């Protein structure tokens, strides 16, 4: 024969009962049926993106044969699955492939219709060394062949809508992703499933999170495999921790460290110890036993519940008459109840620790794959975003406005609130030069997600031509920069959870506020490539510096109504009404203080400290020349910079100077005197 | 031989130009990104219109076709739209000569795309300054009249003849704004109560947004943002303080200068 | 039989110490028993710069089946260590070394579920002549085989990541 | 790794050093466990210049392997030309592969730079 | 010419010869090297520059030593 030798006869299988049996899809296997039931053109082709279940809609459908959902077209029919690897990879020679091809071609011909062939991985039969598609062309042409294909729908329009004619023996079957809803079901009968493998239960309330999450955060793999692959892989995490146990190993190390101890003595008192001990260890490993034959005898009833339920299948194919009632009304209720009776008794007694898949256990393995803080505001974050005022200023002195906006924007976002095509947060951030624009952006970037590198920093300065706003969307097709890439869109699909800084919008050239027109409506930004950019996780931040010495001039005896209302005028006589009219909330920064200054040199000396203690030094400083730095770094037009340059050449220089000089030595208190114009450093 | 329509939305920015496109995608599609959007701001030189039909053969954009052609031969039923038409440079639309004309455009490949059942909607604010300035006194007629004498000044007599109807928006008055806030708080009702939550709203509350989001200048994002820090930042500010007890109706009353949420 | 003719008992190896004791490793061996018990994708491949000792790797797994040192369903499995090139050339007929494959994938179907399957050079498996990869791609997703696989990145970026009906 | 494979350039006389190791043998300034041994190069020629039948070229080189078994280690296998010795009829040079890293076999490779490239570590079964 | 020959050669020293004829922005971008030595291209890739060493020459002083 042929058929036996490169194809697997799936409807064995499902008789065999190997397969999932998938809930809903009812219209995808009616528009198969559809299609198959025709009398030229009989080859649909299921089309989908990959992990949709386009081999399950297959299986399903032969199912529905075997049970009889079928119209009397289909009855009876064998499926048939192809294996189009199975075919190639013998060849070696002239006419061997045609040779097991038309042997095949052959056999189902003399099957006469009665074997619905099935072929997955449609797109390998082109490409594949005129090879296969010019032998059953006059079969799937005449209808005597019943091809079912299975292809992603890149293949399917690269390897299929360029040959025309191959692409006309064919028909659609437009598989579309399922619903949250429907992912939810096809998850209840697959935790049905699954109950019976790993030996453990999962409550409902971690398949909704799973699939919930999975939809939120994983952007490259879809539903329902990747709901599968959280909710499986999360069982087999638990089915390690059932055999995890710890204590009985530190009991076992215990006991016998204790008896090399003894047998090394050999006053006493360790005789008795470890006949507590090993008493302990025989307490637990008797329990642990007792867990374990707990464990086995609610899988084994589940598992003759799960038979009940396919015998009393098999009674329905079959039709006996009181078996019927006497399967379902004796051995359904009363399976179901003493599972649950075994399932409370695995609550009572697991003390050595889960058997059922929680919440947090989905969030340990979608953290595993990336880090996110996944679940709910957790009492952790929660409590950071009603302190998230004093964590901003863990980091940030002064600016209170800005820092109360900026927690005002994320309690907004995170409750659900947010307008959830717009982005998170646009800001415009004003005001005097250098004072913690960039350090608010640094700690917004740090307790949003990660730290300061979870961002983009990007030089609006240097944007001053036409081709640089090409640059910086991506260059059109045909063009240079499409070749290599774009320069925002990818910045932003490399971190997709980031926040976008600009720096001085208005050095820009004055169209670049168009293309932040698309990001502020919509976040949005088609690229050069023709792939959209999705902004809506991310939080964009601009920063100028319009009106700094109109704040530095009046900041006395304005309050900060008519200072934003003022600089809200000059931003509009500067910008257009369009790009401020798409903010979300204009912010203005006030000038610093000294004693703002002083706590900078206090963050300074923070850093340093710790620094030159993972150096190795002990260094303390006298608050004169804390004044001295202060005074010594700070101007009207540059701000805290000068302070950081101060820091810099008045004690990175000398000092780490004075300890290159073999002057200082190591554990000792390093006082740093003061001196007339410079800060001395002692050893006492 | 022509698209269903073809459409020049006009009028000063933000007085539902794009919403009237977006519900129109709601209708038909019942989804609000159902539709195909042309953010034609990006389009400010003529190698972007090698962007939208795609680039040519012997080049490199030519093994993925284009934006826009690619996009209707998969959906040939669509609504095309194509947001500031006139940040774009003024020999963009040559492209939609073709479109609106004949309902063929011929992309990189060779295969011309069949636009015979889009829609293709071209929203504005070139006459911006003249509606703001003359719609008081002025019937409609005579209003599309010289807005017309606008964009022919702004474009060439070629490409507004193929256009089905160019409509004019006027600016909003204030009882619009004030349903506008209904609509705003219809959404944010929907919204919350799949958030699990019982709100209500004294009118008052309503009147005070309607006082603090009214400008004839900028429309109606004024008051969307107003709606957005004036109602929730205290109303997030109690969720993440934990006082929302669901099961509880929450009437948003109003404060001395704000509006507070109860635990009612 | 063929498991005599055609595979390398590493546990019998580990068994009468032939093989070497594993040092670290924990959590390497940890990630394979999860990859091991799961419903799909039940086939781990261990994936390096060459020559970081996976094979000892899957050894060391072995000998923590002999010590114990493994979860439940694990306790009671067999390593076998198929060659690649133990294989290949006694044929002279159209497909001997097929049906000797045959024969040893007819061999594991018959020890039920029981026996956990090495091959190293996974791309071998791929192409070597059907040859071992559609003849064993039902194999793979018939759970009749637990095959470990383990190779270089470049050979599962190319031979493997493509073939969607092994990916 | 008790296999040592020579890795030159074509023509920088590996074959040579190989029959200098031969005559230190012979000479004795070798270390103790070597004196006594037995070197013998494979003749590829006379096995092929009778075959006929199915693995009777095959039952010819198990032969040999099985008297090198029999010689328990005290013949210093060489075969050259190690590119070409892993085809060259389970093949040619992986019916072997066992008795290689275990004091049985200790075969001593000589072969090319690029062929070391081409068919030694791109095929790690036997790395 | 500079960034991308450190991205074919991250383990090498770096001269500048003749940097009295140079230009504002290669100041700043040199002050952008003394400070971290990260420094990003046009195109978006981020170059290290501290496992390196960075030499300059001018010839006016030399003049004087002339
Ligand atoms: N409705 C469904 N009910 C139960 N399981 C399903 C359903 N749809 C998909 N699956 C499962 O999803 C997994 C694979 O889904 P598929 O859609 O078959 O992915 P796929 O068909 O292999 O797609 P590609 O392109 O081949 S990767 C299998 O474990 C199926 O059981
Ligand atoms: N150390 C040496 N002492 C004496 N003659 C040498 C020495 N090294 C090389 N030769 C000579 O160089 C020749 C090279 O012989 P081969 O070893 O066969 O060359 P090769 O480097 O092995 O290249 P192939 O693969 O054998 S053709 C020898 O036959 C000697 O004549
Ligand atoms: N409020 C603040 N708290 C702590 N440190 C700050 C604060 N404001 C500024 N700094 C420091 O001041 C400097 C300002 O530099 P930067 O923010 O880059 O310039 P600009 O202020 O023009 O954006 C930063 O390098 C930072 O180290
Ligand atoms: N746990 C370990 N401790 C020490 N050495 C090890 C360990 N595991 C493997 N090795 C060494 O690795 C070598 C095997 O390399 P391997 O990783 O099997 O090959 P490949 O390069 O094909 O992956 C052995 O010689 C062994 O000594």
């Amino acid at each position: 024969q042929a058929l036996k030798k490169y194809t697997i006869d799936l409807t064995e299988r499902a008789e065999q009962g190997k397969l999932d049996p998938v809930i809903g899809r009812d219209e995808e296997i009616r528009r198969t049926i559809q299609v198959l039931q025709r009398r030229t053109k009989n080859n649909p082709v299921l089309i989908g993106e990959p992990g949709v279940g386009k081999t399950a809609i297959v299986e399903g459908l032969a199912q529905r044969i075997i049970n009889g959902e079928v119209p009397e077209g289909l009855k009876g029919r064998r499926v048939l699955a192809l294996d189009m690897g199975a075919l190639v990879a013998g060849a070696k020679y002239r006419g061997e492939f045609e040779e097991r091809l038309k042997g095949v071609l052959n056999d189902l011909a003399k099957q006469e219709g009665n074997v619905i062939l099935f072929i997955d991985a449609l797109h390998t039969m082109v490409g594949a060394g005129m090879d296969a598609g010019n032998m059953l062309k006059p079969a799937l042409a005449r209808g005597e062949l019943h091809c079912v294909g299975a292809t992603t729908l890149d293949e399917y329009r690269q390897y299929i809508e360029k040959d025309a004619a191959l692409e006309r023996r064919f028909q659609k079957v437009f598989v579309a992703e399922p619903s949250v809803e429907d992912t939810i079901a096809i998850l209840r009968g697959l935790k049905e499933r699954y109950e019976l493998h790993h030996h453990v239960q999962i409550t409902d309330p971690a398949i909704v999170a799973a699939a919930t999450l999975s939809h939120r955060y994983i952007a490259d793999r879809q539903l329902p495999d990747k709901a599968i692959d959280l909710i499986d892989e999360a069982a087999s995490s638990i089915r390690m921790q059932i055999d995890s146990p710890e204590e009985l190993d530190r009991l076992d190390r215990r006991i016998i460290q204790l008896k090399l101890e003894q047998q090394a003595l050999m006053l006493d008192m360790l005789n008795e110890e470890l006949s507590d001990k090993e008493r302990q260890y025989s307490e637990l490993e008797e329990e642990w036993k007792a867990e374990k034959a707990s464990l086995s005898g609610t899988q084994t009833i589940k598992a003759e519940l799960e038979q009940a339920k396919i015998a009393i299948e098999q009674a329905r194919r079959v039709g006996d008459l009181a078996r019927m009632s006497e399967l379902q009304y004796g051995k359904i209720p009363e399976l179901e109840k003493q599972l649950e009776a075994a399932t409370q008794l695995e609550g009572k007694t697991m003390r050595l620790l889960r058997n059922k898949v929680t919440d947090a256990e989905i969030a340990e393995v979608l953290a595993r794959w990336t880090g996110i803080p996944v679940s709910r505001m957790m009492e952790s974050e929660r409590e950071k975003l009603l302190r998230m005022e004093q964590e901003l200023h863990h980091r940030v002195i002064g600016q209170n406005e800005a820092v109360d906006a900026v927690s005002n924007a994320i309690r907004r976002s995170r409750a659900g609130l947010a307008d959830p095509n717009r982005p998170i947060g646009s800001f415009l951030f004003l005001g005097p030069t250098g004072v913690g624009k960039t350090e608010l952006c640094k700690a917004l970037a740090n307790f949003m997600f990660d730290s300061d590198e979870a961002m983009v920093r990007i030089d609006m300065s240097e944007f001053m031509e036409k081709h640089s706003v090409s640059r910086l969307v991506g260059a059109p097709p045909g063009y240079v920069g499409y070749e290599e890439g774009g320069y925002l869109t990818e910045a932003v699909r490399r971190r997709p959870y980031s926040v976008i800084l600009l720096d001085a919008v208005e050095k820009a050239h004055p169209d670049v506020f168009n293309i932040l027109l698309q990001v502020l409506d919509d976040g949005r930004l088609t690229d050069g490539q023709g792939r959209t950019v999705d902004f809506r996780n991310t939080v964009v931040i601009m920063t100028s510096n319009l009106g700094s010495d109109l704040i530095q001039e009046r900041f006395g005896e304005l309050d900060y109504a008519h200072m934003k209302e003022l600089v809200l005028g000059v931003v509009s006589h500067n910008f257009r009404p369009e790009f401020i009219n798409r903010i979300d909330e204009v912010v203005v920064f006030h000038p610093l203080g000294e004693q703002h200054i002083a706590s900078i040199a206090q963050i300074q000396l923070k850093r340093l400290y710790k620094r030159l203690e993972e150096r190795g030094y002990e260094i303390h400083i006298s608050d004169e020349a804390l004044k001295l730095l202060s005074e010594n770094g700070y101007d009207p037009v540059y701000g805290a910079r000068p302070l950081k340059r101060a820091i810099q050449q008045q004690i990175e220089n000398p000092l780490a100077q004075q300890i290159l000089s073999g002057e200082l030595v190591p554990g000792k208190v390093i006082r740093l005197e003061v001196n007339e114009d410079r800060i001395v450093a002692v050893q006492h």
